[PDB]
RNA sequence: ACAU
DNA sequence: CGATGT
């Protein structure tokens, strides 16, 4: 503890896992949101948890802000540390505007450099990130 | 077991 | 109850 007021927060929502995918960002002090993703027809929850971080990252740039990004996703900021999504997602028809997007979003990472911290979001003192979608 |  | 992930 404590909190990081001055970050961004991020986090995915679902209608089924494997399902519909959306994300958001929002500022951690005051829940503004400043980005929402249109919903993916098919995802993981783990695959939007990593969209969603790296939207925030190419936020943030495009911004020269230096603030940091919280996420409860374990997965996700794995991955992103790793720039490299280990879903078992199928790539097939249905899945390939998520798995297109998750390419875009590795390339972006390895051809890009930031310094914003990506930090855990501490559900169990602190409660649900304030990007949550309120659907648990 | 942990995180979603 | 189920699924996605380390
Ligand atoms: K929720
Ligand atoms: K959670
Ligand atoms: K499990
Ligand atoms: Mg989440
Ligand atoms: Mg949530």
């Amino acid at each position: 503890e404590e909190i990081i007021w001055e970050s961004l927060s991020v986090d995915v929502g679902s209608q089924g896992n494997p399902g519909i995918v959306e994300y958001k960002g929002v500022d951690t002090k005051t829940g503004e949101v400043l980005f929402e993703r249109e919903p993916i027809p098919i995802g993981t929850n783990n695959m939007g948890e990593f969209l969603a971080i790296v939207h925030g990252l190419r936020y943030l740039k495009e911004r020269n802000s230096r603030k940091p990004i919280y996420s409860d996703s374990q997965t996700a900021i794995k991955w992103v540390k790793d720039k490299k999504a280990k879903s078992t997602l199928v790539r097939n028809e249905e899945t390939a505007l998520i798995w297109k997007l998750v390419d875009e979003a590795e390339e972006w990472l390895n051809t890009h450099t930031y310094e914003t911290p990506i930090l855990k979001w501490q559900t169990d003192k602190w409660g649900e990130i304030k990007a949550d979608y309120g659907r648990k």
